[PDB]
């Protein structure tokens, strides 16, 4: 459990696989059992969210390449809310991402391993239970 104050557990700019030609660095917005990800901050047209009801990390930091890792789902299930944040199909129409995994890319192996870490909390956060 995060008893930090708000129930967003973390937020900061992630860089994503580069299926465009440059990795995307999107705001990625960790979240109790949940994480949002957006264009921006400023506008914020949103991107889509994905769900931890039970993910995991294993880490994908590569030979040398900073720090990343990837989340799926074990029991093979869609980490894609159905909607988004105000109840929306999707936001902004991008380039393309996947369905079960999930790859992230931080700014130092610190960040990331903060990142690869809390998710990993996050999913066994749950949504605020008690």
């Amino acid at each position: 459990g995060s008893s930090g104050s708000s129930g967003i557990v973390m937020a900061d700019w992630l860089k994503i696989r580069g299926t465009l030609k440059s990795w995307t660095k999107l705001w990625c917005v960790l979240k109790p059992g949940v994480l949002l990800i957006y264009k921006t901050q400023k506008n914020g047209q949103w991107v889509g969210t994905v769900l931890l009801n039970a993910c995991e990390i294993i880490e994908r930091p590569s030979k040398k390449d900073g720090f990343c890792f990837k989340l799926f789902h074990p029991l093979e299930q869609s980490i894609w809310a159905v909607k988004g944040p105000k109840g929306e199909a999707v936001g902004s129409i991008t380039q393309p991402l996947p369905s079960s995994y999930l790859i992230i890319r931080a700014t130092s192996e610190s960040d990331g391993r903060c990142w690869m870490d809390a998710l990993e909390l996050a999913l066994k956060s749950g949504p605020s239970s008690g």
